C-alpha cells in the first residue's frame, strides 16, 4: 500500500512456491523473520506489514513472507500439515540463503514464525505435532514464535450470527447459514470420494469474515459442534476448549522441541471477531498454564498480552497508535532474543 | 531460480491481488511488459522468466507479473480481463507518477505465457474496469487444452501410458456426469491427464473432453474454422485495443501440442485470421516458431531456446519504440 510498491527479494524455495524478502539496502541481515498471513493470503497480505518492514530497515532483521499451497486452495480442510511442510521448507532455504549471502557462523543466524489471523493456526501446528523422519523434510527448531490475533473461525461465525456481519443483520445471514448447513452436510454424505462441493461465494461471505470460499468438508468443520472431548484440526482458539485439549495443542510445544526461544501472543483489544462473551484475559492465563504445564516451564513469552485498541488487522485510519504499538512490541520481542 | 533470489518491487494492484516487478534503479523504466499465465505459468513461474528479467535491466523496460483470481482458484476470462484490466491501469498510474505520462512516451505490452495467451486474445477481441488500449501483444505457447488431452489419451503422459489413463480418463468422466454447486474433481486423477496439473471443476473437464468442436476456453485448436477464427483473431482490429503489433511464438518441440497439428499452416490461419487476408498489419512479421523449444523451456537443456525466445522479446520491444 506505500505509494510506489515495496522493495525486495523474490525467491523460490520450492520451484513452484516463493517467499518474498522485503528489503531497501546493503546493511547486514544475519537474522529472519518469516511471516505466515492468513489462509489464501499468499504475498497479499496488507495490514502493518509495510509500517513492520519500514521499522525493520535499521535493524539485523529481514522480513519474509510467502506462498503455500493453501494460498491458492483456501477452500480445503486438512491442509495444516501440508502448511507446516512447506514452511518447514521456506525454513530451510532462508536458513541456507542467509548462510550463503551474509558467511559469518553457520548457524549464528535467527529464525523467527509470525502468524497472523488464521496463519497462527500454521505456527502452533509446525510446533505442536509430532516431527517424524519418514522417508518413502523435518522441521528445524524455531528461535521464536509470534501468533498474532490467533482467533476460533468458528466463534467469529457465532458472533456473526449472534450480531451480524458488515451492513447485514443476523436476521438476513440466519436463513443463509442453515442453508450452508444443509448443503454442506447433504455434500459430506453424498459426494464422490476425493470430489470438493464448493458453496456460493455469495453464501458464505455473508457468515464468513474471511471472506475466502469454502468447500462443504471446509465448511462443516467451522459450524458442526466441537466435540467436549475434542475439536476439529482448525478449532485450536476457541475459548470453551479443555485443559486436557489445551495440553494437547500448546502443551505439546514442549514436548516436539522445535521452539528454543519464546511464544509471544498478541490479541487485539478491540477485536471484532471475538465475541464480546469471551473472556480474553481468562484465555491467555490458560494458554500460558497450557504452554507452560503450570508453572514447569518459561516457554510462554510474558510479554504476551492484549493491545489496546486494536482490531483484528489493524487496517484502518483509526488503527495508526495499534499499528505503531504492535509494532514496537515485535522490535521488542526481537530485541531481547539478539541480545545474548 | 537465481542464487540469492531476484531483485524487485511488490505491488498491490488491488487490496487483494499483486503484481511483482522485476527491475533496478540504474535505469529508468518509462515503459512496462505484463507478463501474464494461469497458476504455475504466472508470478510464481520459472520457465524463462529469470532470463527475461535479466535481459531487461540494461533497457528502459521492466517486467510486471501477477496474481490473478484464476490464479488462486486456478465465465473466468471475463474475470480475468478484468483483473488484467485492473493492474495494467495501475502500472500505467505508476509509471505515468514515477517517470512522467504521454510526455515520456511510455509504452504498456501485454505477454501470455502458455495459458495466459488466452487472457491475452480474449482481453484483445472480446467485445467491471474498462480496458485500455495496448501498445504491443505477446503470446507464448498459445495451445489448446482440448487437444492436449486428445494427445495425452493418444500418446499417455510422463510415466503413463494410454492404456494406464484410460481407466482413469473413464472414472473422471463417470465422477463428473454425476456432478453434472461447483464441484471440484480429485487433483491427484485429474493430473493424470490433464497437462497443466490445475484443479478442474466438473463441467471444465466435461467441456474439455465433449467435442461440441466449441467453449469459451477453445481458443487455439487446429480445427477451428476461419469463421471461428475471425470471432477471436478477426476481432482484434475490430476492438480496437491493439495500437502495434501481434507477435506469435510457438514452441518447436512442444510436448502438449499433437505432432499431427500442422504449426505452419496454424501460423498462416492465425495471419489471416488477425490481418483479414491483407487488410490490416496487425500480425507481427517476427511471430514464428522457437527450434527446440519445449512448452515452458525449463530445463537445463533449454538455454539456446530461451536465448531465441528472449531476443524475439527484445527485438520486438525495441521496435515499438
Amino acid at each position: 500500500w506505500p505509494k510506489g510498491g515495496l522493495p525486495g527479494i523474490l525467491h523460490h524455495y520450492t520451484e513452484t512456491l516463493v517467499t518474498f524478502e522485503y528489503t531497501t539496502t546493503t546493511t547486514r541481515k544475519p537474522h529472519s523473520l518469516l511471516f505466515v498471513g492468513g489462509l489464501g493470503d499468499g504475498l497479499a497480505t496488507t495490514s502493518y506489514l509495510a509500517d513492520l518492514a519500514h521499522a525493520l530497515q535499521p535493524t539485523e532483521w529481514s522480513l519474509f513472507t510467502l506462498t503455500l499451497t493453501s494460498s491458492y486452495q483456501s477452500w480445503g480442510l486438512g491442509h495444516l500439515d501440508r502448511d507446516t511442510n512447506e514452511i518447514a521448507q521456506c525454513l530451510k532455504y532462508i536458513k541456507e540463503y542467509k548462510t550463503e549471502k551474509f558467511g559469518g557462523s553457520a548457524s549464528s543466524g535467527k529464525i523467527v514464525l509470525m502468524g497472523h489471523s488464521t496463519g497462527s493456526q500454521c505456527v502452533l501446528h509446525y510446533l505442536s505435532r509430532p516431527n517424524p523422519h519418514t522417508h518413502t523434510v523435518e522441521r528445524m527448531p524455531l528461535d521464536g514464535a509470534i501468533m498474532q490475533a490467533p482467533v476460533s473461525d468458528r466463534e467469529a461465525i457465532q458472533w456473526v450470527l449472534a450480531e451480524g456481519l458488515g451492513d447485514r443483520t443476523p436476521a438476513e445471514i440466519r436463513p443463509v447459514f442453515e442453508k450452508l448447513t444443509s448443503m454442506a452436510r447433504e455434500a459430506a454424505r453424498d459426494a464422490d470420494a476425493g470430489t470438493d462441493v464448493l458453496l456460493p461465494l455469495a453464501m458464505t461471505s455473508l457468515v464468513y469474515p474471511a471472506h475466502t470460499p469454502l468447500s462443504a468438508r471446509r465448511f462443516l468443520s467451522l459450524t458442526s459442534p466441537e466435540s467436549p472431548e475434542s475439536p476439529s484440526e482448525d478449532d485450536l482458539f476457541s475459548s470453551d476448549l479443555s485443559d486436557e485439549q489445551l495440553g494437547k495443542t500448546f502443551g505439546m510445544i514442549r514436548e516436539q522441541g522445535l521452539l528454543r526461544g519464546k511464544l509471544m501472543v498478541l490479541f487485539s483489544g478491540a477485536d471484532q471477531s471475538v465475541p464480546a462473551w469471551v473472556d480474553k484475559d481468562t484465555l491467555l492465563s490458560r494458554w500460558r498454564n497450557a504452554t507452560d504445564h503450570n508453572g514447569e516451564a518459561a516457554i510462554w513469552d510474558e510479554n504476551s498480552g492484549i493491545i489496546p485498541n486494536a482490531s483484528h488487522a489493524l487496517s484502518n485510519d483509526d488503527q495508526a497508535e495499534p499499528r505503531n504499538f504492535l509494532v514496537n512490541k515485535v522490535l521488542g520481542y526481537l530485541s531481547a532474543l539478539v541480545k545474548a
